[PDB]
Order: C-alpha cells, then structure tokens, then sequence
C-alpha cells in the first residue's frame, strides 16, 4: 500500500570511497580498474580487477571487525555513511523493532573459507583455524556482521542472487515496507576481490584476459572486442524508508522506489534467456506510468550478455528506448555489491542531473544499433531511472526510481 | 491479505530420505547420528555427525547435476519429492511467471570453494578448476541449480541466516503470496556435510566432543551433559501456495502458514540474546487466534543456547507451555537446512497426530523448569504448531501453522 522512499547512500567502491568521490569519477568517465599483480601471482589470465582504493585500516572497532571479511568491512562503511547521509540517530533507529537490515554478498568469503581449509591442514589444526571464521566464511556474513553492531531488531537475512544480489535485498526491502512490517530497512551488500573467487570465474571464461597491459580499457560493454567482464569488490547501502515515516522526520528523499522486478529465466544457467530479462523490465514498469529517463544497463562486457539486454531492451520499450550506459565500463563487476552500487550510480544520476557515459566503446556493437548509448557526460534533468541486474542463475531484477 | 498454504513437502535427512523415513524416525525416536572418520581423519575433536544415508549416484541428469553441490543435490531432490507431492503436473508448475523458488543454504559450499583455490594452486590451474565451479560455490548456489531445470519463471535467490535460513526462505514465499505477486513459491534449502566447514565450527567450540564414541546419545538439546551440537547435512523443500489457488485444483493441504516472525538480536555477536526470541515468537503469535499446541524448539544442544531458548520460551508462554521437543536430538543440526526440515517435522506431527520425542535427556536443565518437554512419543489431535529458528549472528525466525 505503503509507499517506500530511499532516504540515504553510502558507497565503497572502485571509483570512489564515498558518493563525493564516486560522483566525480561518474562525471570524468574515470576508470576504477587497476593491474593486479596477486591476480597475475594466482596464475590467472585475467590480471585487471576493479579494487576497492580505500585503506580500511583502523575504521571499524576491533571487536567488531574481527568478525568481519572484506565483503562485511565494505557493506558496514557503506551502511555507516547511509546513516549519515539519511540523518539518522541511533535513538530513531537502534533497538527499533522496525528497522531492519536485508543486505547480502554473491561470494560470501572463499577467502576465508580457504584459509580455514588451509590452516586446519597444517600441523596445528584447530588452534590454526581460530574461532572467528564461521562469520567470515558464512553466506549471511554481511547481515550477521552488521545488525550486531547497528543495534537493529527488526528483519536480519542476506539474499543472495549472484549479479543481482543486492538489488533483490532493496527490492525486499520495498516489501517489508509495503507489508507494513517496517518503517526502515537498509539494504545493500558487500563483496570482497580476491584471487580464490576470481579464479572460478576465470575458469568459466567469464573474465577479460587480452587487455592485461591496458587495465583501464579492459572493461568495454557494447564494444565489439569486449572479451569478458573486469571482477571487482565493494559495498554499498541504501536507507529504504515508507514515505510517511520519511515526510515525518523531514528526510531528504531521493527517490521513490516505484517498481520492482524479479524473475526467472528457467532456461540456462550460465546465459541470459531474454525472455526473463524482458518480464523483469515490464514488472518493474507495471503501473509506472512515466517514461524512463536513463536505463544503467547490467552490462558487464560479455559477448553475449550485453546484446541479450539490449534485445529485451527493445522488446520492452519498442520506439520509445531510454537513454543507456554501463557504469561496469568504468567500475568492473562487484557481483553481490553490483545492484546496490548500481542503484546508487543511478540516483546520483537522478539527483545531480546527469547521464553517466558508458566508456571504452570504440565500435559500437551492431546489435546496440538504434539505441542511444550515451557514451559522453551528458547533463540533463532526469524523472525515472531503471537499473537491471541479471545474475548467473537466470535470475533477474530491475529497480525503477522516480523522484518525488 | 492472501492466505498461503503447504501442499507439498520434500527432505532428505539424517533420518530418513523421504517422508515416510522421516515419520518412522519420528514416531520411533530414532537418532540418525553416526560416527565420522571423515571428520576425525580432519583433524577435528568432533566424530560425529547427521550425514545423508543415501547414494544419489545417477539419480539427477547428467547435464543438470554438472552444476551443483551437495546442498544443491539435497535440496534438487527434496524438490521432486514436493512437487509429486503436491501433485504439480510440469504443466502446472513449469514456465508461469506466478511460479517461484526461494531457497538457500548457510555456507554454500564450503567444499567447492576449498576445491576452486586448491585446483587453482596445483599443475592444471585453471584447467583443474574447470566451468562448474560458479554455480557449486556460489552463496545462490541452490535457487541457481534448482530454478533452471525445474523451469520457474517468477521469483528465483536465495537467502542466508545461518540456522534460520530456510525458515526465512519459506517466510518469504509466504509473503509473495501476500503481495499477490506469486501463487507458488518453492521454499526450502540445502546444506552439504564436509569437514572444509565442519571443522570452522569445531575451531570456535560449537561441536560436540565427548561422545564419539556413542555417537547417537551426542545430540541431545536441554540435557545437563549436553556438550555442543551435532552438524547434519541435507536437504528440503515446501510448496507455498495461495489459498484460493490450492482449493481450485483440489490440493492436499497440510496447514494455513498463520504465523511468520523476523527479529534480530542486535546485541551481543556471539550469544543468542533471549530478548530477540521473545520478540520472534510474539511476532509469529501475532492475531493467532488459538493456543500454540506443539513446540518445535531450535534447540541445537549448545549449553548457552538451549537455556536462552527455554528462557524465552517460558517468557512468551508464561505457566501455559505448548508441548515442546527439540527434533535435533534425533537429527543433528542441518544449518541452511534446518528451518524447513523442522518445518516438515513439525507439519508431519499436526497431519499424522502425534509429538516426537525430545530424546537424550537423562538430566532436564533446571532452566527447563515450569515448561512441557516432551520425551516419548505422544498420540496427541494438534490444531496449531510453532517452529523456532533462532539463527547465529542473531536473526531469528518463527513461523506458526494451522489446520485449516
Ligand atoms: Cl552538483
Ligand atoms: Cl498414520
């Protein structure tokens, strides 16, 4: 009924540490992707990745952190510069059993799964493993590690979805609010970038690997040499609030969230159907009744993905296309964090009035024929935007965010 | 303001690899608790566990199981077993948008993960890794494996919450029924048996350790010499269904799912906080109109856990406890599997009539004092039952069903 509200961002990502930061490289078209020289060590082919420039040493205390693997680091900076962004006090929010956490990660952490494995190989056993891997390794890491030391009572899970991870969490999000069940829930996720995660997706084929000597061109959506998408880590957390409770406190609203997707290819495992993708973009228009004004496509830089969304692009809008661009172009792929980080690409759009390009196209993809994909910083007043997030799994979400 | 139903019901268990196991177990006491040498060959103190007795070898196609691990494979048979249950012809169930899957599992796979890295680290690389390990290792691992070849259509992720995962799984099944949004939801999860996360476990004190060698009395929840749990691994499934929906095809309905609480503790990160229960089972009670008649406690056997659930317990209920057992004295703990395994216990016990025993207790904890624990097996006409999950990293699940 309950109508929801997003009240406050925090990001961490490979193109800024804070959304100051992550608006300016959105403005420059500035690249977030760096060689790695512990991906190459690892005997990938891929040796680019889409890290994570901030130093986290010392930001969080130790009793907290030492739950905590980089997915939950990323996902609790975030959620500390949401708070602060919405305004909120720990008397509003703390101890509050309407407010909620729903925020989740792809991976979990194979890196701390792996170290377990390892140190309990060694001649030590136990003692080497140590009594805190359990909420490092977990899937529910990034929720676990969070609500303890926010103090939240209401709703506490991760969804996990692949590449759509946390834009099922902030669709969720929207459900508990639309329930009446909450008055606040954060919603996001966190991923960590390591050579143990990195390495399967490698495996699959899924990786760039012919553009280890120019990191910054490696990630191409719509580019008709893209070879694979650029792995990256991060977090992100958006405040989802119902509207009243929102007008209530004098919150500064970025949008309302008016449509959310989510379906199932029931097809193949590792590509897109299309066919979900389209129902997904529909569902999240129903009762929509303004045009999109920019579309962050899921876009990762993979021969076949990117055309698959630009097709069901078309069969959506028909002769009434949005304005596109892949922010990945520039950040590389933060799986569980991709949605949330995306969402809030896409509301910094939405309220500083500008489409972000989508970088690195040096021929356009036939297949982007007709569509306009905005491939320069283009300043103009935005309404609606729409984000897709399609994960390994067929499974598929779109966030459509409109202004107030 | 729709109404969801249980039509189907699907496990594999400790106790049994199908329903019918399941009820005999149930009916008899019986512990499905064995000794490990996988476990001690590990290194670990902890030799026993609930394993899945039960050679899959060739019972999943070729092409689908390529894909999955063990959780996968548990949760993918669970699956067939609700939907002949159910009685869902493909055409019923299969490419309808109004059709979904929610389901999860704790950790993933702790033992593809472990597999990636140490394939990565030897002779083949890459090659070694191979294209499956994405789908194996990955938080979504089970929504993934399951929703293609089942072809679902609507909602497809899953979610993680330690010991509560698949009890959220089926909370929010409920609530896409809620919403209008789905008319099916297969809710459940799966969760392997190995020592890659066993072994975490053990390394922070949870297991039990002192008696390897009488493996069947090592489970026993709210027993003065209860040591730390016993982890189990497998599998099951539930169909969520709208009410309407099931009436108009004649559909075997198990029970009303009248009840669902989501709290968190957010309190301290290592003990489950008693409060955060309480605020669960409230929750759940909320507008239930008749007495909770049957208990499904979560009740892992820990010495500090089993005293805050009974403490919460006896808050909520006050002088008029529902008959309670705690199942994981027979079964172990299941993790991501737990919440809908102990919901099919638990729907088994209101559609067959009777109260499985809470076995294993010599000596009642004096913190039980004032409540009904149930030891032996009870011919009893349930109406209403309630099952507890209170999850690590405090987030909590209860659901309430009813005969309708
Ligand atoms: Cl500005
Ligand atoms: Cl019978």
């Amino acid at each position: 009924m309950k109508r929801a509200v997003i009240t406050g961002l925090g990001i961490v990502s490979s193109i800024g540490n804070n959304q100051q930061e992550v608006l300016a490289s959105l403005r420059e078209g500035r690249s977030g992707i760096t060689f790695s020289q512990e991906l190459k060590d690892s005997g990938m082919r891929s040796h680019v990745w889409g890290n994570v420039k901030l130093d986290t040493t010392g930001l969080i205390d130790r009793k907290v952190v030492r739950f905590m693997s980089d997915a939950s680091i990323y996902a609790f900076l975030s959620m500390e510069q949401a708070i602060a962004d919405a305004g909120l006090s720990p008397e509003a929010y703390q101890n509050n059993p309407r407010v909620g956490l729903i925020a989740g990660s792809g991976g979990g952490s194979p890196r701390f799964q792996v170290f377990g494995a390892d140190a309990m190989r060694g001649p030590r056993g136990l003692k080497a493993v140590g009594p805190y891997v359990v909420t490092k390794a977990m899937a529910s890491g990034v929720s676990a590690c969070l609500a303890t030391p926010f103090k939240i009572h209401g709703v506490n899970y991760s969804i996990s979805s692949a590449c759509a991870t946390s834009a099922h969490c902030i669709g969720n999000a929207v459900e508990q609010i639309q329930l009446g069940k909450q008055d606040i829930v954060f919603a996001g996720g966190g991923e960590e970038l390591c050579w143990e995660m990195a390495c399967e997706f490698d495996a699959m084929g899924a990786l760039s690997t012919k553009y280890n000597d120019t990191p910054e061109k490696a990630s191409r959506t719509y580019d008709a040499h893209r070879d694979g998408f650029v792995i990256a880590g991060g977090g992100g957390m958006v405040v989802v609030e119902e509207l009243e409770h929102a007008l209530a406190r004098g919150a500064h609203i970025y949008a309302e969230i008016v449509g959310y997707g989510a379906t199932s290819d029931g097809a193949d495992m590792v590509a897109p159907s299309g066919e979900g993708a389209v129902r997904c973009m529909k569902m999240a228009m129903h009762g929509v009744d303004t045009p999109i004004d920019y579309l962050n496509s899921h876009g990762t830089s993979t021969p076949v993905g990117d055309v698959k969304e630009l097709a069901a692009i078309r069969e959506v809008f028909g002769d009434k296309s949005p304005a596109i661009s892949a922010t990945k172009a520039m950040t590389g792929h933060s799986l569980g964090a991709a949605g949330v980080q995306e969402a809030i690409y896409s509301l910094l759009m939405l309220e500083h009035g500008f489409i972000a390009p989508s970088i690195n196209i040096e021929e356009l993809d036939e297949q982007a024929a007709g569509l306009n994909i905005v491939t320069e910083t283009t300043d103009r007043e935005l309404t609606t935007v729409m984000s897709n997030s399609f994960g390994f799994g067929g499974t598929n979400a779109t966030l459509v965010m409109r202004k107030l």
